[PDB]
């Protein structure tokens, strides 16, 4: 009869109650929203707080709108997630149930890849790079665990070595954000597998190193405005045992969702989150881009998983947006079902 209906419904009930140890089931996709709170220019114009997360995976939206005749109302509208964070959860907490449970997965030898995606200044890099910044962000802490599972009994008769690499995808090609914004060249050879030449891989011993790189790479990206809200940023960290890689962790801070001219380009950020929702439904189981191609091999294993952190400013004034973020993650969800 309508089975449709009833799916996606006992699909948001499954999700709705939620046992945070979403575990040793197998869950390649992991999707999370994070409200950030209300900043000083926003509290100013005495801007609106739209966002609820009255459960901690359950989002609510109350959006305004007016009846026909003038007359004011809400639509709460509600979303879950398999984890929900407010305002008040700090970057480690977000880093605890997202990029944390896929560390372990490059060392069992898979490939992850965590995401952040959302409207510009809602709050990827934030929470990718740190509130300067680094070592509060995903890609430390995602870093200091990896170290502190190497040195483990369990991993050290492995003998891995820590490589990080960090690049940035904007208008076709890469570039090296290690190396001098140096243009790189991406080739694909005849059989199905990407490769950036030039890329330059840095050999890290400490958590003190890839906080180097990491202000580095984040400091030829944010100096020479708004472009870094216009480019995709992929700080890798890959684990090698002499000859091939053991293990790689893709940690993605992408560029605005929400985007003339030359501003005819944000058509390649579109195109590229249009794949990128595919490829990780893929995953779970289109039109070719940069990011998605760089992150292929990423995708077609079977030993891979993937979180997807969508961000919200919770001002009413960006409703629309927010709404438009919300609906994006809610299709990488039902991805598995
Ligand atoms: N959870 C948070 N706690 C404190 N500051 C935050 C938080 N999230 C975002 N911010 C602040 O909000 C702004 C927007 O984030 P970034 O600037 O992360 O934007 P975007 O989402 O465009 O990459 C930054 O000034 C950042 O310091
Ligand atoms: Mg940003």
């Amino acid at each position: 009869p309508n089975w449709e209906f009833a799916r996606m419904i006992k699909e948001f009930r499954v999700t709705m109650e939620c046992s945070p140890l979403t575990p040793i089931e197998e869950h390649r996709i992991c999707v999370c929203v994070r409200k950030r709170p209300l900043n000083k220019q926003e509290l100013a114009k005495k801007e609106i707080d739209v966002i609820s997360v009255p459960s901690k995976c359950l989002l609510l939206v109350h959006e305004p709108k007016l009846k026909v005749d003038l007359t004011k109302y809400l639509e709460n509208q509600a979303f879950c997630f398999d984890f929900a964070f407010d305002e008040t959860a700090s970057n480690e907490v977000v880093y605890r149930f997202t990029a944390r449970p896929l560390v372990q997965t490059i060392f069992e030898g898979g490939k992850a890849t965590c995401f952040a995606y959302g409207q510009t200044g809602s709050g990827k890099t934030h929470t990718m790079g740190g509130d300067q910044n680094a070592s509060k962000g995903i890609y430390a802490m995602a870093s200091r665990d990896v170290f502190l599972l190497k040195n483990q009994p369990r991993y050290r008769n492995l003998n891995l070595e820590v490589y990080v690499t960090f690049f940035e995808i904007y208008n076709g090609k890469v570039f090296d954000l290690l190396n001098k914004k140096a243009k790189l060249r991406v080739l694909e050879d005849s059989r199905q597998q990407v490769q950036v030449v030039g890329l330059q891989e840095y050999l890290v011993t400490c958590a003190d190193d890839v906080i180097k790189m990491i202000n580095m790479g984040s400091a030829c990206r944010t100096s020479g405005n708004s472009n870094s809200s216009r480019s995709h940023a992929c700080f890798q960290i890959l684990l090698r045992t002499k000859g091939r890689l053991h293990g790689k962790f893709s940690l993605v801070d992408l560029a605005g969702n929400e985007r003339r001219q030359t501003r005819m380009e944000g058509a390649e950020i579109n195109k590229s989150l249009l794949a990128l929702k595919e490829c990780i439904r893929a995953l779970g189981q289109f039109r070719e881009s940069k990011l998605t191609q760089v992150l292929r091999d990423s995708f077609i294993g079977e030993n891979s998983r993937t979180c997807m952190i969508a961000m919200i400013s919770p001002g009413i004034s960006s409703c629309e947006y927010t709404l438009n973020t919300l609906r994006y993650a809610d299709r990488v969800k039902e991805l598995s079902h």
